[PDB]
């Protein structure tokens, strides 16, 4: 494989399908990546990942560098190693959560200080990691934001695009080995989005994030702004949609020209006790599953609802078991994969926008 | 095959090792059952369970009792379709956690009320669970006990057994499918065990457990205790030392006569960060574990020891995270597992005295 080459196989309006193919392996796009926070998919061994049918995972560094710090993680191998994944892992650039879980912040032109995090130790963290889709480390703008902040924070995490290009470039194993993806910023503002997405392809970079849009937008608001921004970055990459969602800002985010996602709402919410269902979601804690013998979804593929009934994992979450968070998470990552695929099956079929709105009408009824 | 046929196959001083057969499946002896709590081994599927060699499992009834309920559970299907575990499950009586977890007790002839179990309510709740093996419901004396304490509580229990006989005895279904234990008591005097043994024999058990010597007594008590008391017990039917313990306990309980094992050490310390090894237990929270490599164990042969070294789930365990106490769970019911192997093999093969002195001097190096 080479180390990097993404390929449009079919399309549906704006929708796209197809792989990327990395050293690793191959994503079938569009995808979704489950999210590792410290070196782990919580409640899952690496093979439940895959056997949901996840091609790729993020890792989030932030955690990482802190403990078990990234020279420690290094020295033991790396993190697919250390944590059993041999297929591509994505890591973020640290970034977002040094501002939101960190204290004592000190921003500045070279970076952020927190209780020195630069593009430059970003991407070596990201190097020492062994990720492969490295990503530029940036400023999330807040929302809302007004226009003129959010053109300063853009143009900061330009100048630091370059800088990431730069600090990737210059480490040959990391440069032929992996791939750096650039993020687009500019809040709901079309004009920063378009010179963001400027910025980044005269730079030029493996694929484009559209960063910003998880941090409190609505969904009508964030399909908005991806209706101008995703035509503006470059058509043969991959468009990868930072943080979001719910499978229905998935099936619309992929009808306006989305390729990747990744969030923590199937393991997160898994774990506190919401499954995803095609008939929308529910809360298996409730009272009316005590003695529902049907497994959580009727036409899910998955172990858990090959083997246990709602009753039983209503049981598990209420006395807090841990096995209740394994098969809960299992499930939605699952339904997470099994709706990736319907997704990736109906475009290349051409009947995508039949699905979203069977999907849609199903979902919320 | 057979409601319940224990067959002798090999004999090494009081050593025995064979074969239970019941409906559910066969169980190969010396064994350790894992204990599940409410419904689960913690933080294992029982395929896992299974996959360490488990034949048999523990279902704790008391939590089962209060959550989700017993009759509940017999309306979805029993014990072993709710969790998915199709072998043979003991079920303790419930004797023992209501008296240590309830409040308000009150105890009578009768049986004990908290916040009214009988031998004839804990026979059903047994029953309706879908037991295989089920325990008498009896009186588990403190230790240390005053004599004229100790003979008043066995004499309770003995009166007991006999009901929990004839209430087994009394339900068509239970009796042809399951069977049904008596425990020995008399805390740690002889001429009580041996009482209490004739007390079971003239009644009639399918097995004999050896009650109330994993609640304070140090291992030269429980075993000199032992010494005298497994031989007043039937010797063609299974001997059940309940409670007990840790790996050296276990081999040196199996040099006197006993059969079967459960204890909650290899899941609860495991979930703690303590990790079974042949050189002795670990704490894999220290510091000294932090970049070492190794497996947890250098021979044992679990999915766990193949794939993670030390330093990931020393991370895991320091994070907090659920992996962790998966792995850790999955490699000690693993190693206990592989313990009760050496053990059959050993006395199949006439060596076990030298396995037990090899074990010993290794595993306390
Ligand atoms: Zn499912
Ligand atoms: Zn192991």
């Amino acid at each position: 494989r080479p180390r990097f080459s993404f390929s449009i196989a079919a399309r549906e309006g704006k929708a796209r399908t197809g792989t990327i193919e990395m050293k690793r392996g191959v994503i079938r796009t569009p995808a979704f990546m489950p999210v590792g926070t410290a070196a782990t998919v919580k409640a899952l061994k690496p093979e439940t990942v895959r056997a949901t049918g996840a091609d790729i995972i993020l890792g989030n560094t932030y955690h990482l560098m802190l403990r078990p710090g990234a020279e420690r993680i290094a020295k033991l191998g790396g993190l697919h190693s250390f944590m059993g994944w041999d297929r591509p892992i994505l890591t973020d650039s640290g970034g977002y959560q040094v501002m939101s879980l960190s204290s004592l912040t000190k921003q500045s032109e070279e970076g952020v200080t927190f209780k020195m995090l630069s593009p430059e130790r970003s991407i070596e963290i990201q190097h020492l990691l062994g990720s492969d889709i490295v990503m530029a480390f940036d400023e999330c703008t807040p929302y809302p934001a007004t226009p003129s902040r959010a053109a300063s924070s853009m143009e900061r995490s330009m100048r630091w695009a370059k800088r990431s290009r730069d600090a990737f470039d210059s480490r040959k194993e990391q440069a032929e080995n992996a791939a750096l993806f650039g993020i687009q910023q500019g809040s709901v503002f079309e004009n920063l989005r378009q010179q963001s997405a400027d910025a980044l392809a005269e730079i030029g970079f493996d694929g484009y994030a559209v960063g910003g849009l998880a941090v409190g937008q609505g969904q009508d608001e964030m399909f908005r702004v991806l209706d101008f921004s995703v035509p503006m970055l470059p058509d043969d990459k991959p468009h990868y949609l930072m943080g979001v969602g719910k499978p229905d800002d998935i099936v619309g985010a992929v009808e306006r020209g989305i390729d990747m996602f990744d969030c923590v709402l199937p393991t997160r919410s898994g774990r506190n006790g919401q499954a995803f269902t095609w008939d929308g979601p529910i809360n298996i804690r409730n009272a009316r599953f005590s003695e529902d013998l049907k497994p959580l979804d009727s036409e899910c593929h998955c172990a858990v609802c090959q083997k246990w009934s709602r009753a039983y994992i209503h049981h598990l979450i209420r006395a807090g078991e841990i096995l209740g968070a394994m098969l809960m998470t299992e499930h939605n990552i699952a339904f997470y994969q099994q709706l990736m695929q319907k997704i990736r099956d109906s475009i290349s079929e051409g009947r995508f926008s039949q699905f979203a709105q069977d999907f849609r009408a199903r979902y919320f009824a």
